[PDB]
């Protein structure tokens, strides 16, 4: 298709194309009855096309000329004014619908258990009726549609995982969110299970625990979504995958100081055990050493079995690990995060183009004949529909050059053979008289 | 269209506050009210005057520095609002008996001072262990090298990267925003001044003896004061010029050759 040629090869020709489709009414930015309209009419194929059809054996994905821009990197042209109401009326379509349907249906489990823990304290067991410690009455009212909302939405999010199970047929097993999702629904149902069989407490508030923890661990995963804070969540994803890289390092040098402090500080509380003494270690990794308490005062009541290789010891631990490794890390995160932050215009209208273009291949095509639109009228001087102001609040080149250069010299070369071949034509063909010998 | 200005509302909450500071000159008012609303006033007053710092040349590239680190740190605080909340009500739910994690708010609170690195792992870990008052110690010691691994590690090193970005960014073009600053300081002042001043106090040339010293005071003063695409573009210039120049030498000679007499070379 000649849209996403002109697209992958002359980028410039298409800001014109898209210069032409933007229209200007009175051409009086004064008067208040002044409008622009922009067309949408070469932005994507036919929808019929979209579909898989038993007739049409070709297909196209949605938002054509939008992926055809990504896959080519012309952020230029995504920073069209086309483009941008283009994205603007496929989020009012059906993206902010569903977007927010599907934060619901999470937040729906989310809140209940938070009201639960704040409203009850940890290590009791708390049935329908009440707490029992007797049972306490006057929140009883509020407990039980706080389990009864817990326990649906779990059974619910099982229903809706099995169906992907059925679906996605074993390529969904290298994920982490389903994991998560998986450890949040058992351990939740857990946490409610004594509106039908009696549990001992201890199990109970156990899971609350790490339920409670994974309930808000997995929110940030829905924030990637939005445009004013995904970029933080994929940073955060790119530095913990360096760290994951790095475990080995810290796995081998922290257990060398961990065994030596062992050997060495026996006689004391925090490395009695190796266990103990490897998680202390860790501990002193960010630079609570401890030097008074651990090293000077019991090397000034002679309680120190080794002295000099303990203070040897003690120099060695703060050059290694506080200094030059997190250092190390300081370094690496620097180097990733000035990495994301070169290409984070591009990612974030990607990642917006890429939602919508997943969401629409679900949807039934008569809802999409019936939900869109061709054209959109803009009144810059009508200001829009308080809650809106409220909302605007809280969301606020020499290569190409040298390659020209490199053609036009071609060109020149080229013409400059054919006028050199013209000239030896010259002298083959001249009449010499009173000139020869 | 002041409305959305910081500085007006640090200007009010300064003015009401020391008005409320002072009157006991007029109306007796209780001595609690009078130093709770002192504190807020001499809060406010030396924050505010950090504002005023812009308007020099040697102190306010600090200033928007500052500016932009700030906001950034603005822009992250949901992600921050939320991973704290998980470990504030997590270490709540594991180290109830103790007096730092007694309420929520206070558990939120402790996590967000615990943020920096000052874990109290001998204090709220060791020696509850060691006496057998921890309910839970395997799920606790989990959650506090987790947290160890998210909070101190992760997140302070992805402030810090935002911090370096943010101030080369700044420091790419620091030499021109020092003299824009100055010059948009004068053109918004001299717009308010009347006319008479104007041609009363200008002049049209200035006289410099480079030799005489300047005019003790003035020395304290000053030691308190103390292309390849341009290149590229003309080469394309030059070369569509030698372009045309060639295309109309060769269309000279095919008139050449048009207009050429033969004799004794033709068949
Ligand atoms: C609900 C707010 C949704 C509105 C919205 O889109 O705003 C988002 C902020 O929203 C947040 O910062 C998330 C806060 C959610 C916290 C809920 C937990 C409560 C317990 C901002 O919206 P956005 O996605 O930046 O832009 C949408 C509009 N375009 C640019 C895509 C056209
Ligand atoms: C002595 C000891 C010394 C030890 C040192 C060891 C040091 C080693 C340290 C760390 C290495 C291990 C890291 C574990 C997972 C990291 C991968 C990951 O999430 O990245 C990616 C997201 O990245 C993000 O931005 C999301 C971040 C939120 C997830 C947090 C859950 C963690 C809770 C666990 C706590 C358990 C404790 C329980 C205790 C009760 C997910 O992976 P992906 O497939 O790239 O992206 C798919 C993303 N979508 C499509 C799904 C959206
Ligand atoms: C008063 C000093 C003003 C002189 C001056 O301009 O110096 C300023 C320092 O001044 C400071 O560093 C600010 C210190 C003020 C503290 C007062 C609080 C006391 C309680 C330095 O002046 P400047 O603006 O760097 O240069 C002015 C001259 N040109 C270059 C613009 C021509
Ligand atoms: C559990 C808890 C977890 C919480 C985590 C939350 C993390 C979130 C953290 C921070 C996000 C919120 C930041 C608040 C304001 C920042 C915007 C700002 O000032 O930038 C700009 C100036 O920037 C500067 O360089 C000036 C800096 C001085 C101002 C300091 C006043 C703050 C006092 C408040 C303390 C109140 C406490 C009172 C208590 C008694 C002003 O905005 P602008 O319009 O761009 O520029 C106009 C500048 N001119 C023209 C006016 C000159
Ligand atoms: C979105 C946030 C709206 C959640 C509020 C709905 C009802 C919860 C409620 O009122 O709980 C009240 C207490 O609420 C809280 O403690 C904070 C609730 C916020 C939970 C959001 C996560 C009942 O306590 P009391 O009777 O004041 O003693
Ligand atoms: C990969 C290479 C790492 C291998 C090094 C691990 C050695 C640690 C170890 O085994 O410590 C012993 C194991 O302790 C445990 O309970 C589990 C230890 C697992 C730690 C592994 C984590 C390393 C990272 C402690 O000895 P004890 O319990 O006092 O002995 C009782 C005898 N009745
Ligand atoms: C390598 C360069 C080492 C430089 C100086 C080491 C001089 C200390 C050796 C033994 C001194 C005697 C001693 O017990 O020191 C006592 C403990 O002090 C020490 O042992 C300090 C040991 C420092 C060793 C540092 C070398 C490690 C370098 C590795 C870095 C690799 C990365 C206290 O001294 P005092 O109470 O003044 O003496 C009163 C009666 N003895
Ligand atoms: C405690 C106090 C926190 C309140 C601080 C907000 C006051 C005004 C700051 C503001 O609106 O800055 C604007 C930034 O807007 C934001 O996104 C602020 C988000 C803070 C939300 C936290 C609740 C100016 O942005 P720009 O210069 O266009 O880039
Ligand atoms: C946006 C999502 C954040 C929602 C999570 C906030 C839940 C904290 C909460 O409500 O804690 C309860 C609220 O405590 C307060 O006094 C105000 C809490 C506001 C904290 C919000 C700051 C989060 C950032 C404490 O429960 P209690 O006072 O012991 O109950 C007495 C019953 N008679
Ligand atoms: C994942 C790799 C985990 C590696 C090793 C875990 C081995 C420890 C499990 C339970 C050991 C028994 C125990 O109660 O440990 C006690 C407490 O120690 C612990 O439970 C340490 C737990 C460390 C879990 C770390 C795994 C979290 C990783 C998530 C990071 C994600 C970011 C003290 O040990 P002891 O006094 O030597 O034992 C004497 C009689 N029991
Ligand atoms: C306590 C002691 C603080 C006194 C330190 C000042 C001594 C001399 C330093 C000095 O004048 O350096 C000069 C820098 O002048 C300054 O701006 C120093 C400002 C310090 C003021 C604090 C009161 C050389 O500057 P450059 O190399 O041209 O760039
Ligand atoms: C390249 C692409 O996205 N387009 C541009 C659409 C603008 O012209 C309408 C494509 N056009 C076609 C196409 C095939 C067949 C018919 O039926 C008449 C219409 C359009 C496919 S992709």
């Amino acid at each position: 298709c000649p849209i996403t040629e002109m697209i992958e090869y002359l980028p410039e020709c298409m800001k014109v194309l898209l210069d032409f489709c933007m229209l200007h009414s009175t051409e009086d930015k004064s008067c208040r009855d002044y409008y622009i309209e922009y067309n949408f009419k070469y932005l994507q194929c036919p929808l019929e096309f979209t579909k898989k059809t038993p007739t049409q054996d070709v297909i196209y994905e949605p938002l054509t000329a939008l992926n055809a821009m990504v896959q080519n990197n012309r952020i230029e042209l995504l920073n069209h004014p086309v483009c941008k109401e283009y994205l603007l009326m496929k989020w009012l379509a059906y993206g902010f619908r569903a977007h927010m349907m599907n934060l619901g249906s999470y937040c729906l489990g989310l809140i209940p258990m938070t009201i639960l823990v704040v409203n009850i304290k940890p290590g009791m067991a708390f049935n329908s009726t009440g707490i029992i410690n007797i049972l306490d009455t006057t929140n009883s009212y509020l407990i039980k549609t706080c389990m009864i909302l817990v326990f649906l939405s779990s059974i619910f999010g099982y229903c809706k995982e099995a169906g992907q199970i059925f679906q996605q047929k074993r390529n969904y097993f290298m994920d982490i969110s389903n994991v998560l999702e998986w450890i949040i629904y058992t351990t939740g149902i857990i946490f409610v299970l004594p509106l039908f069989v009696e549990i001992p407490a201890h199990l109970q508030w156990q899971c609350g625990a790490i339920a409670v923890y994974f309930y808000w661990m997995n929110f940030l995963l829905y924030l990637q979504r939005f445009e004013n804070c995904g970029i933080f969540i994929v940073m955060l994803e790119v530095i913990l995958k360096t760290l994951l890289r790095s475990t080995v390092v810290f796995i081998f040098l922290l257990l060398a100081f961990g065994l030596s402090f062992y050997i060495l500080l026996n006689l004391q509380d925090p490395f009695s055990s190796p266990l103990l003494s490897i998680i202390q270690t860790f501990s002193m990794m960010l630079g609570d050493i401890n030097y008074r308490e651990s090293f000077l005062e019991p090397y000034l009541r002679n309680e120190l079995a080794h002295p000099v290789l303990s203070f040897a010891q003690l120099v060695s631990f703060t050059i290694f690990v506080p200094i030059v490794l997190m250092n190390l890390l300081i370094g690496l995160a620097v180097g990733d995060i000035a990495e994301v932050q070169k290409h984070a215009s591009l990612k974030r209208i990607a990642m917006q183009v890429e939602l919508h273009t997943s969401l629409e291949k679900k949807l039934p095509l008569w809802f999409l004949r019936k939900v869109d639109q061709k054209s959109t009228i803009v009144y810059p001087n009508k200001p829009r529909s308080m809650l809106f102001h409220i909302f605007c609040f809280l969301f606020c080149s020499l290569e190409m050059e040298i390659l020209k250069q490199k053609y036009r010299l071609k060109d020149l070369t080229f013409l400059l053979e054919k006028q050199h071949e013209l000239i030896k034509l010259i002298i083959q063909k001249m009449e010499i008289i009173s000139e020869t010998e």
